[PDB]
C-alpha cells in the first residue's frame, strides 16, 4: 500500500500504522484537501502492490473520531455472525443454547396449540437471539482512545475499506496511548496513515520538511 | 344484520349464510361499486340489530380468494398480542421463560465478554422472541375450498369486522362444496353474504330479478 | 403465446383477446390455482413462440379489478415519461412552458440574490413539474368497465408482464362492453385471457365441455 | 457567553473569535470528551450573559471542517421556509408565481386531457416549486479557510446555535488565515471558541497550563 | 417599526419617540377604533423591520395614563420570576436562604408539636416568600408626567411588547416635559407612537391634513 504526491521524491509505502507529519500548513492542508476530494483531483495517488489505483469508495478517511459512527448494518451484522461463529466453535455451549431454545419453543408451541386458529412456525435460531438482544458497540460513554481503538477493531470487518487514514488524530493521545495504537495495529495487520502537523516524539514517523524532504525520524 | 339499497323495497336481512343473486349486469356492477366506494358514497347502507350505520373499516369485502393475504401486519400484531396475553395469564410459565431468557442473556453476553470490542445490549422481551420465531397462521392451501375456510376463520377470528363479503366467489366451488360452506357458515355463526351474477340450483338463495323485485328461492 | 394444459390436446394459442370458457368447476378451479400456483406447478405451461416458458414475474394474473392497485411506481415514472414525450412533440407549447419556467427561475432567482446567504441552483425541468402536479390515475370513482380499461391501457407500461389474465372478469360488463374490451385490445394488441365459468353469448371464444372436448364457438 | 469546568477557578467569558489552549493532553481529550458527551454529563457547564444553562442543541460542535455538511434537512427546510417567507411578504410576486403556475397547469391539465388515460392531479405549490429547483447553500469549497469560512456564514445564519466549537481546527490555517478568520469572526459578531493542544505564536489566546492556571497570551 | 393604513400613500416608520397628528376628527375616531378593534379589523396594519405582521398582544395600548394599573397579575409574575431567577443565579445566597427557612420551619414544627392538635405541613418556598413580602413596581405617582415615565419603564422591561401607544395623552404635559418625554424616549430607545387632534407647537411632528396628505412638521 504505496501512497505517492507531486511533493515526494518517490512513492512512500505504507505498512501496519505509518505517522506522517508536515511541518508546511500549505502542504498539510492541501494534502487533506486532496484527501477529501481524492475521486476529484489526480495529484494524489494511493496504489497497491498491483500498481492499481484504489477508488474513494475503498478508501476510509477520518478525522473526528467521536463524530464518527461505527455502528452500521454491515458492520453490526458480520459482528453478530462472528458472535455466532465463536458460539459456534464451543460445541458444549452450543448444545445448552439449543436446549434452552427448545424450552422456549416447547412452551410456545404449546401456547399456540392452546389457540383455536391453525398456527405454524418455524425456529428460532442463534443469530435471531443475537438480533433481538440488540448486540451493539457502545460509544457514548467511550473516551477518544477506547473510540480510535474500537475503530481499529472495526476496521477489520469493514470488507470495502482498502486503507484507514486518520487526520490530526494524534495529539489527543498521550504518548503511551500512541505506543499502544502502534503496537495493535502491528498486531492487527490493517494500514493505517496518520497525518498530523507537528512530530511526535519517542515513535518511527517520516517527517516533512519546509524544505520539501522526506526524511525517517526514529523518535 | 341488514342491507339497504335504493333498488330494494325494505331492507333484506342478512344472517349466517346468505346469498344474494342480481340478474341485472348493470345492477350488479354498480352494487360492487358502491361495495368498494362505500366509504365514499352514501348510497348503500347496512343497518345491524341495533339499526346503527357501520363504517367501511367493520366490512370485509373480499373478492379474490386466493389473492387475499392471510398474514398481514394488523393480523400479526393482533396474534402476536394474543399469545402475549395468554403468555401473561399463567405467572409461572411466563416466569420460567423469563428464567431461560436470563440463562441465555447471561452465556451471550458472557460471549460478548471473551470478545475484544466493546458491545452493549439492552435486553430480550416475549414479544420479540414471537417475532423471532415467525408466529403466523398457516400458509398452507391446497384449494379455494380450503383457503375460503381459512378466510372464515380469521373472519371469525376478527372481532372488529362485523360482515364479511364475497363478489362472485360461487362459481370455483362445486354444489356440494356450497353445502359444506353453508354448514360451516351455520356452524360458524359468521354472517357471511355472497353476490353472483346468476342463480344457484339446489340452495337456498335471493334472486334479485332484472324488474327489480326481490323474491327468496329454495 | 400459447398454453398448454394436460386437458387439452395441442397448445392453443393466445392472440389479442381470447375468452377460454370452462364448463367444469373442477378444471376450472384446478386451472386457476394452477394459475396461482403456476411457479411451483408444472401442470400449466405458458410458452412464447420461442417455445421457452414465460416465468410467472413476466405473467400477470388479475382478479379482482377494483382491488388491484394500478399506481405503482413504475408505472406512473413511464406514464410521466410519455407525458413528457408528447409535450415535447410539440415545439410551440414546449417553447411557451420554457418560457414560464424561464420566468419563474428569474423571479425565484431574484430572491435568491435578495438573501444575505450564497444560495445556488440548477433548473427547473418539465418531469420535475409533473411531478410536482401529482400526475396520477384515479381509480377512485371509476367503474369496473373503467377500471379494466384503465388496466388494458397501463398494461403497455408494464415492461415485465408479457401476458394479462383475468379470472371471471366477464361477469360483470354487458355484451357491449365485452365487445369494446376485445375491439380495444386489437388495437392495443397486447395478450389479454379471460376464463369464464359460463359462456358468453355474442363473442368468439373457446368452450371447454365437461367432456373435457374443447372447441371454438362463434356466439 | 462563559464555559466553566471543575479545573478552571472563575468561568472564563467567550467573547467574539476566542482561542483557548490545553497544554495537558488528558484535559483535552477529557474535555473534549465531555463536549461530545455534554448532554450525558454535568461536569463541563456554560452560562451565557443570562446565566442560564444552555441545551445541547443549542450547542454547534464541529471537529472536521471538510467532513461537515453545509445541506441538511434542519438547514434546507429553514431556508426554503425563508424564501418562502420572503415571496409571501411581497403579494403581487406570489400574485404573478400564481398566474404562472396557474398557466403551467393549464397546459399540462390540457395534456393531460388529450391522453386516453384518466388522469388525476392536485395542484402545484410555491414550496414544492423551490424544492424541484433544488434550492441550497453553495456546496463549492476549494480550501479549509473558505469552507471554515461558509461554516461561519451558515453559524451566523442560525439563530438557534448560541455557540460554534472547534477542536484542533486551527492547525490547517496559516497564521495570516488565522489572523482573517478572526476579523471575520470579530466582523461577524458570532461566538467561536477554539480548542488547540498547543499554543499558537503571533496570535492572543488562553493558555492552560498543565499546573491547571489559565493566563491570557498576547 | 412601521405603521400603515389605507389614508396613507406609503407606510410611515415609528422610530424612538413619534408624533402623529390627525387634523381630521372622523379618521382620528375612526383610527382609534381601528387601535381598539386591531384584532377585529385588518384595514389598520404594523410592519416591523423584518416586514412581519404583528399581533394585538404585541400591541401596547394605553389610552389612560392614570388609569393604568402598573401592577398586574402578569406583570407580578414576571417580576417574581425575574427575582427568583436572580437569586438562581447565585448558589450560596440561595443556600443562605435555605438554610434560613429551614431554621424557620423547625421553630414553628416545634411549636405545632407544642400543640395538642395535629398539624400538617408542606414546605416553604422562595415563590411563596417573595409573594408573602408582596414585591411590587412603585405605585407612587405624584404627577402624569411621573406616571408616564413609569409606563416607559415597565414597557422597556417587557419583551413581548414591541409598541406603546399612547392617545391624546399629550394634552396633559407641557411642552418641557413633552421634551423630557421626548428626550427620555430617545434615551430608552423604546418605539412610542402618541395620537393628537390637533398639532403642537415646538416639537417634531407628522401632521395629516384633512386632505389625507402627510407632511412633516419641525
Ligand atoms: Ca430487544
Ligand atoms: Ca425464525
Ligand atoms: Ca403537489
Ligand atoms: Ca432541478
Amino acid at each position: 500500500m504505496k501512497i505517492n504526491f507531486s511533493l515526494l521524491d518517490e512513492p512512500m509505502e505504507v505498512n501496519l500504522g505509518t505517522v506522517l507529519v508536515i511541518e508546511d500548513v500549505s502542504v498539510f492542508a492541501q494534502l487533506v484537501k486532496e484527501f477529501y476530494q481524492y475521486d476529484e483531483q489526480s495529484n494524489l495517488t494511493i496504489f497497491d502492490s498491483k500498481i492499481r489505483s484504489i477508488r474513494s469508495s475503498e478508501l476510509l478517511l477520518i478525522t473526528d473520531i467521536l463524530g464518527y459512527d461505527i455502528n452500521t448494518s454491515q458492520v453490526l451484522k458480520l459482528l453478530h455472525t462472528d458472535i455466532v461463529s465463536q458460539l459456534n466453535d464451543k460445541p458444549e455451549v452450543r448444545s445448552e443454547i439449543d436446549s434452552l431454545v427448545s424450552l422456549i419453543t416447547d412452551i410456545i408451541m404449546a401456547e399456540c396449540i392452546e389457540n383455536e386458529l391453525d398456527i405454524e412456525y418455524d425456529e428460532i435460531t442463534l443469530l435471531e437471539l443475537i438480533k433481538a438482544l440488540g448486540v451493539r458497540i457502545e460509544t457514548k460513554s467511550c473516551t477518544v482512545f477506547e473510540k480510535i481503538f474500537e475503530i481499529l477493531q472495526i476496521f477489520k470487518y469493514l470488507v470495502k475499506k482498502r486503507i484507514l487514514v486518520f487526520v490530526n488524530s494524534l495529539s489527543y493521545f498521550s504518548k503511551d496511548e500512541i505506543y499502544q495504537i502502534l503496537e495493535y495495529t502491528k498486531l492487527s495487520q490493517a494500514d493505517v496513515l496518520f497525518l498530523e502537523p507537528r512530530q511526535i516524539e519517542g515513535i518511527q514517523q517520516f517527517i516533512l520538511d519546509k524544505d520539501y524532504i522526506l526524511m525517517p525520524y526514529n523518535n
